[PDB]
């Protein structure tokens, strides 16, 4: 082992995860000052657990905040009774989370608060950590013998040794801090000791977006949010907004030292400027880029060849309701709308019926980018702009740039009630989220 570091690891044993984890503030080191953050286990990022299809989980949650909490299980497809987002847990209680882990599920998935009016706070004090579900594919020679590891992606800003409070501009953009770190650290260092990589990436930021790009190579795509691809998949570069994942194969083939970047993308913020003309001045414009990590390769390398095949993807029966939902912005109040109405948990918005099959058109009409997310049902994209999406897998968070429509397959599982909102939390705390009921 070099020295990268990733967070620590707890396993199932027997068919069975059981867990006592306490919500705590926590003292750290990690900038040029005393740092005072909140956490889970007492560390940023939290620990990772790791299990295997048909596992049971128990995991017993301790509130030692002053303020009252819960937990989302982002994209596990399970009851909505269990991953509750009305409930609440007072300030020195304890709730236990029970469920089993389904029969054909794989992939890499978070943990994170969902107590509506304080989700933007409590995300970026420290609160989060990952969720991985081994497979049988992971046995083939072309993966088995390959250098693994978790990237997860989050930034930060400090005052007066606390996390910085949220100020009116931040209401209407979303949060972003100067920081921008990978597993906890700035810009650390990976000597790899194998030709062949094997990386999985998470996006656990509030509201900044990564454009990844490594120096001189290609990326091959072999998973998505929720499972994974047909066959693999050359890109030269990939784009994850908030709450998005994927996994990909990196080939090494000569020596030197390579920089991991998040090059500049303009996702449609809005600035600050005063009387001073130029010839675009009044949005934001592109971000400016950023080092991630430095990657150094071994002696005299040679890499494997790529797997032929992956999984195949199931059929689904025809469809028998059509829905649309619109989105929309007032900046200036920073006020957000789905169907031009704010959020109320008294009112239901859509109905429908289990083992049934549903087509949802999404439509954004305001000026940013948003990203929409769905709990309990994951879904397949069809096309986005009136063009084919490039590959088959379940999704359940798809990006919109401004005037874009979305195509989506819905097959509706698990009864109960749930919600859909904006994954830019500070959106989703100032109105832009809805309920669901399926009986
Ligand atoms: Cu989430
Ligand atoms: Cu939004």
């Amino acid at each position: 082992g070099p020295s990268f570091p990733e967070p620590k690891v707890v396993r199932s044993q027997g068919g069975l995860l059981s867990l006592k984890l306490s919500a705590t503030p926590t003292p750290l080191a990690i900038a040029g000052q005393r740092a005072t953050l909140l956490t889970y286990g007492g560390s940023f990022p939290g620990p990772t657990l790791r299990v295997r299809p048909r596992d049971t989980v128990r995991l017993t949650l301790e509130n030692r905040l002053p303020e009252p909490t819960n937990l989302h299980w982002h994209g596990l497809p399970i009851s909505p009774k269990v991953d509750d987002p009305f409930l609440e847990i007072p300030p020195g209680e304890s709730w236990t989370y029970e469920f089993t882990v389904p029969k054909e599920l794989a992939g890499t998935f978070w943990y994170h608060p969902h107590l509506h009016g304080r989700v933007a706070p409590q995300l970026f004090a420290g609160l989060l950590g990952a969720l991985v579900v081994e497979s049988s594919l992971d046995a083939i020679p072309e993966l088995r013998e390959a250098e693994e590891h978790l990237l997860v992606l989050k930034d930060l800003a400090l005052q007066g040794g606390r996390p910085a409070p949220h100020t009116p501009m931040d209401w209407m953009n979303g949060k972003e801090g100067d920081l921008v770190l990978v597993n906890g650290a700035l810009r650390p260092t990976l000597v790899a000791q194998k030709a062949t990589l094997r990386l999985r990436l998470l996006n656990a930021s509030n509201a900044r977006y990564y454009r990844l790009a490594l120096q001189d190579h290609p990326l091959y795509l072999i998973a998505a949010d929720g499972g994974f691809l047909e066959e693999p998949l050359e890109v030269s570069e990939l784009l994850l907004a908030p709450g998005e994942r994927a996994e990909v194969l990196v080939r090494l083939r000569k020596e030197g030292r390579f920089l991991l970047q998040a090059l500049p993308y303009d996702r449609g913020a809005m600035g600050m400027m005063d009387m001073g003309g130029m010839a675009h001045a009044m949005p934001q414009g592109p971000s400016r880029p950023e080092t991630l990590l430095y990657l150094i390769a071994p002696k005299n390398p040679k890499p494997l060849p790529l797997p032929k095949a992956l999984s195949p993807f199931p059929t689904l029966p025809a469809p028998v309701v059509t829905r649309r939902l619109v989105l929309t912005e007032d900046m200036m109040a920073a006020r957000f709308f789905i169907n031009g109405q704010v959020f109320d948990h008294r009112r239901v918005d859509l109905k429908g019926q289990a083992q049934t099959v549903e087509v949802w058109e999404v439509e954004n009409q305001g000026d940013m980018d948003h990203p929409f997310h769905l709990h309990v049902h994951p879904f397949q994209v069809l096309s986005v702009g009136g063009r084919p999406f490039p590959y088959r897998a379940w999704k359940d968070v798809v990006n919109l740039k401004a005037g874009e429509v979305a195509r989506l397959l819905v097959p509706l599982r698990e009864k109960g009630r749930t919600v859909f909102h904006c994954h830019i939390v500070e959106h989703e705390d100032r109105g832009m989220m809805g309920v669901l009921e399926v009986g």
